[PDB]
C-alpha cells in the first residue's frame, strides 16, 4: 500500500517538475503519469498553456500549508535522478488537480507505476467534455 510522506519546497520549476527538501536533501520530483505543456521544452522551448500550467503547479504548491510526497509501487527515481512521486497540497492531488483543469494530458503509462492512472483518466475525460483550455 503507498503512503504520504512530509517534504518542503524548495522552489517550483515548471508545469511538471518542483524541487523540494526530502528527508533533509534537496531532489528535483517529476509529476508522475501526466504530461503538461513546458515553458523549458529541449525543442520547442515554450509550447502554448506551457506559462499556464507553470503558473498552476507554482500556486498550488507555495500557499500550501502541508507538502506530502507519494512514491508509486516502481522506481523512485528516473533517469535523470529526478524522483517519480504523486504530490499532494493539502491534501490535494497536484497531479489529478492539472488534469482536472484541461492543464495536462495522461502520460502513455507504464506498470507498475500506475496506481492512479483509471482515477486520472476519469479527471481527463471529464476535462475534455467540458473543453478546457488544452481542449478548448
Amino acid at each position: 500500500k503507498l503512503h504520504k510522506e512530509p517534504a518542503t519546497l524548495i522552489k517550483a520549476i515548471d508545469g511538471d517538475t518542483v524541487k523540494l527538501m526530502y528527508k533533509g536533501q534537496p531532489m528535483t520530483f517529476r509529476l508522475l503519469l501526466v504530461d503538461t505543456p513546458e515553458t523549458k521544452h529541449p525543442k520547442k522551448g515554450v509550447e502554448k498553456y506551457g506559462p499556464e500550467a507553470s503558473a498552476f503547479t507554482k500556486k498550488m504548491v507555495e500557499n500550501a500549508k502541508k507538502i506530502e510526497v507519494e512514491f508509486d509501487k516502481g522506481q523512485r527515481t528516473d533517469k535523470y535522478g529526478r524522483g517519480l512521486a504523486y504530490i499532494y497540497a493539502d491534501g490535494k492531488m497536484v497531479n489529478e488537480a492539472l488534469v482536472r483543469q484541461g492543464l495536462a494530458k495522461v502520460a502513455y503509462v507504464a506498470a507498475p507505476n500506475n496506481t492512479h492512472e483509471q482515477h486520472l483518466r476519469k479527471s481527463e475525460a471529464q476535462a475534455k467534455k467540458e473543453k478546457l483550455n488544452i481542449w478548448s
